[PDB]
């Protein structure tokens, strides 16, 4: 009785999985490839960690995310598999149920995680009370369509402190602001966004994983989660929070699966 997991976001998720590649199986339960590789992090993933580590029963992962995604190339532009391709991926492959993943509302779980790269490439020359909502509306139409198919339980990760990522750091403390009071406003209407949408549907299950404020807990105190420091790099992915300037390492993805665990009991593979 697998839980069929379905993921879209950008590079702090992707790794590699292709539709023609194997598929998911109990045996396998993230198809392809290997875990551990195709990440951003050195290993797993907190995708993979959620799907092979702190799972409670079987979950299929099935990872759609890819590498520098933004919500929909005519809004912020950035690579060709936005998440609206992404989407649409989901809809020519898996959304009608097919016999590799026959799944129901009952045992489907969509995560998204979105907005890094929209934020990172747009928080200084859009104005964010007016240009998120158009984000997070776009945003929403997308998860209307996996709705339409019969998806009923939603996980959203908002969008964690990149601010304080190195790449960030180096660009001087008032651009580190400027994006990060830019990305608050993108992840109030995303709460928002997922409050509503939850209270109108009524009949689906939504988690709104804030791992803004859990890296940010991280990133204040990182001697208390055995990093040195909240600045270092080092792409072995567990020396220190970042594997590269902009992208946390495995161990900081594991964390983040831990912190998750408890908070999507309620969607059924956790």
């Amino acid at each position: 009785n697998p839980t069929y997991f379905f993921t879209f976001g950008d590079s702090y998720s992707q790794t590699g999985f292709s539709a023609s590649g194997t598929q998911p199986s109990a045996s396998n339960p993230m198809g392809n490839p290997d875990l551990g590789i195709g990440t951003t992090t050195n290993g797993p993933n907190w995708i993979g960690y959620l799907t092979t580590t702190e799972n409670a029963s079987l979950v299929l992962s099935y990872n759609l995310a890819a590498g520098g995604a933004t919500i929909d190339n005519a809004l912020v532009p950035a690579y060709p598999g936005d998440l609206a391709s992404q989407f649409r991926l989901f809809e020519d492959v898996y959304a009608d149920k097919p016999a590799s993943a026959p799944w129901s509302a009952e045992d489907a779980v969509f995560g998204v995680w979105i907005g890094i790269n929209d934020i990172g490439n747009a928080y200084y020359s859009t104005d964010a009370e007016t240009y998120t909502p158009k984000l997070i509306s776009r945003l929403e139409s997308l998860v209307e369509e996996v709705y339409k198919n019969g998806g009923r339980k939603f996980l959203f990760l908002n969008v964690p402190p990149t601010s304080r990522s190195p790449l960030f750091l180096e660009q001087g403390e008032e651009v580190v602001k400027q994006h990060a009071e830019y990305l608050s406003v993108y992840n109030e209407n995303l709460e928002g966004m997922v409050d509503d949408f939850t209270k109108k549907k009524g009949d689906v299950t939504t988690v709104l994983y804030d791992s803004w404020s859990f890296m940010t807990k991280i990133l204040d105190d990182p001697t208390a989660y055995g990093f040195p420091d909240a600045t270092c790099i080092n792409d072995d992915g567990t020396s220190c929070i970042w594997w590269d300037n902009y992208h946390p390492g495995m161990k900081y993805h594991l964390l983040q699966a831990e912190d998750m665990k408890p908070k999507l009991r309620k969607l059924g593979g956790w």
